[PDB]
């Protein structure tokens, strides 16, 4: 009977900073990788399926801080990471904005009522076009040793992966500029005592 | 024009025995693995989806028999197996009872119609929550040859695994106490020669 | 006109005893075999047909008596006979159980009211789907005199078999354990002078 | 498409004499044997089936004559023949009467319209009870050579038999009393040059 | 409750060969001679009915290869084989074709929509009419046996037999023509360890 | 908002000769594999999904061409390519013909309306039975290298294989006889930089 445990909530997934140069990254979209709060939560599910998981980006610099940030999202870890902000415009969901700008994207996190989120530099997922909907939990650990094997065996693990790009700064040193949170409504199921969990 | 065979059926999948101390075992949940009379009709089909699995325990042992079985199941095979009632008592679908109990379950296996089942030591497989739906047949060599590159890679070749533990007995060496039989709904699809079926 | 004279009833089928090693029978499913009553009486009508034939065990011994019974069907006499239980449980109307339980199996004999039979280790045969519907009155002679030509004479002559394994006992020598009783709904057609059927 | 030539007709099926003592006979109840007509007719089918068989007695002697004729069926040929009236006489659509009587029962020969058949000595087989409904046509012959191997072997291949039985004549010599008539519709199926018909 | 499999499949059955001179021959309609396959599957279970049984027969030659093939149905395997194309086009389901026709046959084995079928050289048996609906499974070593006691023994093992027939070729040495594939929906019932299935 | 990008399109997917001995080949059934058009599209989006995929042998030799084309799917790349016609007319989706033969079929490319297709020697993928319905797009060495590791890695990568025997022909060395086409509606979806898709 049931056996879904249905959750909604927020919480920081990331530290940003900007430089002179594009600094391409990524990130996983699975329950360990988010946040260390979700990373702890969901290790006590065999499985997961996400109905909502968006990105957004909040400013915590002033007006006058020079750079801008793009996300957007790959599917097949196999693929080459974009290494330009041209070919990251290409992907799904893909967004951009000043280093500066996001405020907008606040009612995302905080789940309230909102209009004027136009500026908002948030992304989600398109949960129903993914390779299924039922996920394993895994730990970076486990999954590391498996894409060491052949980064195809990564499919039926991780739905996608979440491209980061800075650049635009005015400094060849990292200045602090914002962070990414991550909002979610996830399904867990099927429980395990956590310490078997890999 | 439809391509679906659906057969529904009962059969032996295991001998049951008990001793002083805990012996954790697991079956992985599939075709070939189940038991020897499915596992030569299903050969003779590419693919297969479970659409009811139960394993039922039926005792053969005298009342006085001392010890317990404990059942639940897992979902991604990289997670440890169990060691302990504690952690299995945490898995889906977990179920507990004396060694000389679970007659009750036989209505299950018989198919009958029946309403005095509370004490069936029977556990049902949640075929909704598994990764997909359209497993392939495999056969225990070609699948222990995968896992042996990596484990993850039997995500997408098995839903789950049967996870069986056994205590409380009185001997230190093996006691028949009763047989665990597995009863199925499964559509195959595909036909092939069974020759070419790894 | 008419000529249908249907009886239900119940009888004696079979004594039972278990030993520490499986021993395998069989009985043909007619109403010479089944039991001396009907025996008797279906011997004064040509043919007949089962609108219900199930047989019931009823266990008669102590609760720590050790032991397991087994039965099901097998409808070509031409096939072997099963040789382990797990054979066995791939039969049509496999059953199994305790030699110390099946008391629930009481009231299909009694043909009262009952709820709670997921206990009874009791099978029944699935009369829609055999050979034909009206077979011949037949003694055990003339049966065995047709198979000891060729066994697949048997066919438009019998329905089905009920095989029997008894295993799991503690002792090498039988120990009674129970009784096999057959209930049946039959309908016999085209009287004879008994002395005349064979 | 279709396939079912269905014919409805009567002729001469044997001649009737009557001897101080009891004699008892029997004729299979198939084509090849009810009459020399159907012998030919039928052995252009494979198989055919009786919507309708029956058999009726109709006197060519004086009022005076003495002597009954009696009749009735068996269906399986591995019983034994009556050897009296009375064991006759339990028989499905047993007839019994004077030689001199059963004028009639020409009416079902004819086909007409009829209600004064209570004397009619005719019987009418029980179609819907037979072993089965399509028989394949055989040939004494062919049909010797089976029950010589074993009587069984003729359940599959013919339906029933007719038992005459005549006595209380007069004479120790036969009388010719009269005859009996097999008015029959059938349904014959797979045709197939006679010629090959065994 | 249930207890049927239902199944539908198509499979080669024979290769076709033509020469300038008539060869007659047959095959049993049952699992285990229409194919490899349906052997390998139908063995696992006890008896099957037939819904529907065609055999399709398809060309593989240049359109200036001679010959012609004819197919018809016999039902009593004690009838004599036909031995000529006259004695042939009398049975039932009777077809007949150039053996470089027949291709408009293939949309029966795919299962697929078609209307132009009229030059289709593919029969179907009249499962309606065959001696009874539920059959036990055969292998032919079991069947030899028993027809070498008497062909009538048959009967009650397989419903019919595909007559086949190849003339009008150019060469004295066979030509490779075609092949027959049989198509079918059969319903399997009572399952049984396949070792045990003669 | 949607992301959906829908195309229905036809290809050469491979051109065929005949020989005297049987040669048995197969392809993935994947984007950039069915043919260098779609290989070229469908790599500027991350995933896909078959709303319909069929192949279609179109004839380009002479009525007097000796041979045959057959052709079918497998599910699981670990299961034995088949080696023989028999085997291959046991796969799902298996048609057979004339290598002269399949004219029919080319209402199927054309996308045309078309009733007369009982001849076309043309197959389609049951889509809706496959392992999942989003694959991602696959390189053929990515593929490659992926199996090189263990064939079962293809399980999530790509959804069945077509596979294709060739034989009958009157030549040792390979005679021109036709075109295998392949028409398809595909979803494609999450775009990509090209030059990034592995
Ligand atoms: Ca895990
Ligand atoms: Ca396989
Ligand atoms: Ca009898
Ligand atoms: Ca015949
Ligand atoms: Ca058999
Ligand atoms: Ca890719």
């Amino acid at each position: 009977r049931g056996g879904i445990t249905v959750l909604t909530h927020s919480e920081l997934s990331a530290e940003i900073g900007v430089t002179d140069s594009i600094v391409v990254s990524s990130e996983l979209v699975m329950p360990y990788t988010v946040g260390t709060w979700l990373r702890g939560v969901a290790a006590n599910w065999s499985k997961y399926s996400w109905l909502s998981v968006r990105y957004t980006y909040i400013p915590s610099c002033p007006s006058s801080t020079a750079g801008s940030i793009h996300m957007g999202f790959q599917y097949d870890m196999a693929d080459t990471v974009p290494v330009s902000v041209n070919q990251l415009s290409n992907l799904r969901g893909y967004v951009s904005g000043q280093v500066w700008s996001g405020s907008a994207g606040l009612c995302f996190i905080n789940g309230t009522r909102c209009s004027d989120t136009s500026t908002a530099i948030s992304t989600t997922l398109d949960v129903s076009k993914l390779g299924k909907k039922w996920y394993p939990y895994k730990t970076s650990a486990d999954y590391a040793t498996a894409v060491g094997v052949d980064v195809n065996i990564a499919t039926p693990l991780v739905p996608a992966r979440l491209v980061i790009a800075l650049l635009d700064g005015s400094s060849s040193t990292a200045v602090a500029a914002g962070r990414i949170y991550c909002t979610y409504t996830i399904q867990m199921i099927e429980p395990t005592a956590s310490a078997l969990n890999n």
